[PDB]
């Protein structure tokens, strides 16, 4: 598994361009979000299922990248394949990051 | 580097039963159409070039299958992803489609 949890602005594309052969899902979440939480250990446990890059980035320490992604509601998942946005899903259901998951991957 | 040509309505049915965990791509042609022809080995080609499983659908052969995913103008290629169908091209454009299949594959 590969799970990277982000810290500053740039951080994801360097992160996308040394990991060009694989899906790359990231969650972005912020601090105050309960049901962000709770999903957190249920996005590290599709971590460890699926051959894919996983990354976290907190929208508070990310604010260009929440930006540049049109990120509001927390949490939001998004799916990047070979450097471009494909697919994303609007709050804390794992059970459709899963199926996004399957259809980019 | 499988490329495969059916023969009757249900094939394509259990061609995706047997080959679940792979991005499947069906060209749906006909015998009487110009562009088809003209794309064929461009589709050979891909399927020599990508790990997926490409099928030909003469749609005069698959009536009821054309209509089921309500194809009309030819070629139409579409992208079926873990049973669903996640994506199309309409016409002959071997640039779309590659771009369909790299998206995913
Ligand atoms: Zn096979
Ligand atoms: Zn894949």
């Amino acid at each position: 598994s590969e799970l990277i949890e982000l810290k500053q602005d740039g951080d994801l594309e360097s992160l996308l361009e040394q990991h060009k052969n694989k899906l790359v899902v990231v969650d972005f979440f912020a601090t105050w979000c309960g049901p962000c939480k709770t999903i957190a250990p249920l996005f590290k446990e599709l971590s460890e299922k699926y051959d894919a890059i996983f990354v976290k980035v907190d929208v508070d320490k990310l604010e260009e990248t929440a930006r540049k992604y049109n990120i509001s509601a927390m949490p939001t998942f998004i799916a990047i394949k070979n450097g471009e946005k494909v697919g994303d899903v609007v709050g804390a259901s794992i059970a459709k990051v899963e199926d996004m998951i399957k259809k980019f991957i």
